């Protein structure tokens, strides 16, 4: 029986992330490590043309009052659909090879991913929800879609003080991307409410038993994303969310409840960061692979991905 | 051990469907039958305002050359997202109660659903793909999303000659819906290519081993939806689809492969139709329910749904 360690490096944009991955795989470590980059080529080319562009453009156009919110909403939403597709189809072809969580022995393979599905399917959609560019209802469709959480889902988030983080963002700018402090501060809030609802849920937290606290480190319903959904458009005349929306919070729960969050302090020098990441690795969960031939396939798969969609490495 | 029979009545729009459901549940049959309607209230109100409207409007606007395809594409796509959400969140809260397929004994509960997820997540998105209103790439994101097919997924499709079907469509018109023969003929083609790929796959059909036939009742790759994806935008310079798109066909497969299609001849009088539907029921698959208390919950769930979203019954 073998294990394969999957590490899902995430958090908001411009926080040492891609820098510390190529510095972690630079250690000359044998090919037991498979690094998969952002699906950027899907983004810029094969998916749509400069999808990144639209997101950041449609915002200026929105902020500078040149479209109705419902206009920014609809583009902002296909922006998201097209953003996530590539994270999903992968996760689809990787699922049938993932056996149980054999605790934390050495993994015969270690996948280091640049961003995990819920970045494009929950986090950003939620940030735009706060940015007036995404609709509560649309946000929860992505929520209602988030594929079943697989075993061994170790998600590595981040930590850097607003200031030094801002400074970092302003030292590199993406292809067709603008600089947005609100959208920044926004994401930083989703990446907290999220890495907070895990902790909370993991500790027996139930959004339904806690709802009326919202009405008016051990976190409460108030520190969870669940707050963001106490929006007018989702509440019936009785003040209770409609069940359409209600059930979907249950879905959302069951997805986050089973995740393995860790948070690396990006406050250090690139090398040390990766050292830390490397150390976090130890206590992470590893999983058996259903088919004995799975590992190689799980290799090719991600290797093929990074071949076809990594404008990074 | 109990079983619960789930029947997913589908096929294109305006084909006796909603008529024959309310005629099937009209038999006075005890409350062991739970009928769940289309989530229309989500559609018209709580989801977005007159979503149905946009689909059919954005088309005229497209056909009458008043928007770029990429304009119709983006609305047409959120139209779809918002259409399907309600089918999904349900399927999410229904999954954790579905145990294995105990073959075809009597079910302690029978759910009769008006349309199944892949109507809003594969079929229509695919029809618009043919209607110039949906992009190949967007179509395959919904494909890459189609939640894992649960056991006991008996999908009831339909049969009525184009002519008599057209005549039927023109005897009732939806809230903010227009009459489109192409969009009609289109859907009728998706509902065939789909109920065809099942048969084909079920018979050992592999899209990859069959691909080069496309290049240039026992059906071939040419009778499958797989044809629709042999579009320019998905093919690399070598002519092979890119793996992003490639894997997603694999996803699509694994979803359809496990479905239980049946097709009722809608050519009869309403009563008899339902009699037939009733007979099809017999040979359908039933499933055990993981939690012993599942059945009641599976009752309330769908009953609550139809309470909150059934502008039909
Ligand atoms: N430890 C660090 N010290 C100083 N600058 C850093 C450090 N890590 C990343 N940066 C820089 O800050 C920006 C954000 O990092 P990057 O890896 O490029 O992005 P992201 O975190 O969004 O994936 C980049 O310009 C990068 O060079
Ligand atoms: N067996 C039938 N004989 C004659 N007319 C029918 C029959 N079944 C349905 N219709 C009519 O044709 C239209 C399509 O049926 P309906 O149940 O309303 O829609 P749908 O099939 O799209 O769910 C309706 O106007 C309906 O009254
Ligand atoms: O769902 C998403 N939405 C989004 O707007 N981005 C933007 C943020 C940033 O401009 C770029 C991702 O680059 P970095 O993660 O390297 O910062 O795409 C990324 C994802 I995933
Ligand atoms: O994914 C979908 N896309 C779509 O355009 N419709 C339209 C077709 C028709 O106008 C109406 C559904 O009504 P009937 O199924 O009763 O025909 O919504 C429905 C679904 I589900």
């Amino acid at each position: 029986m073998p294990t394969l360690l999957r590490v899902y490096i995430d958090g908001p944009h411009g926080m040492g992330k891609t820098t510390t991955t190529q510095l972690l795989v630079a250690l000359g470590s044998r090919d037991d490590i498979v690094y998969v980059p952002e699906p950027m080529t899907y983004w810029r080319v094969l998916g749509a043309s400069e999808t990144i562009a639209n997101i950041y453009t449609t915002q200026h156009r929105l902020d500078q009052g040149e479209i109705s919110a419902g206009d920014a909403a609809v583009v902002m939403t296909s922006a998201q659909i097209t953003m996530g597709m590539p994270y999903a189809v992968t996760d689809a072809v990787l699922a049938p090879h993932i056996g149980g969580e054999a605790g934390s022995p050495p993994p015969a393979l270690t996948l280091i991913f640049d961003r995990h599905p819920i970045a494009a399917l929950l986090c950003y959609p939620a940030a735009r929800y706060l940015m007036g560019s995404m609709t509560p209802q649309a946000v929860l469709a992505f929520v209602a879609l988030i594929p079943p959480t697989l075993p061994g889902t170790n998600i590595v988030l981040g930590a850097l003080p607003e200031d030094r983080h801002i400074d970092r963002l302003a030292k590199r700018q993406r292809p067709g991307e603008r600089l947005d402090l609100a959208m920044l501060a926004a994401i930083r809030r989703v990446y907290g409410l999220l890495a907070n609802t895990v902790r909370y849920l993991q500790c027996g937290g139930s959004w339904r038993e806690d709802w009326g606290q919202l009405s008016g480190p051990r976190p409460h319903i108030g520190d969870t994303l669940f707050t963001l959904f106490r929006a007018p458009e989702l509440l019936a005349p009785n003040g209770d969310l409609y069940n359409v929306f209600a059930w979907a919070l249950d879905v959302l729960a069951k997805r986050l409840r089973s995740m393995h969050v860790f948070i690396l302090d990006y406050d250090q020098s690139p090398a040390g960061c990766r050292d830390a990441l490397l150390q976090l690795t130890s206590g992470m969960v590893q999983t058996h692979v259903t088919t004995p031939g799975s590992i190689p396939t799980i290799c090719d798969l991600a290797r093929t991905f990074a071949r076809e969609m990594g404008e990074a490495n």
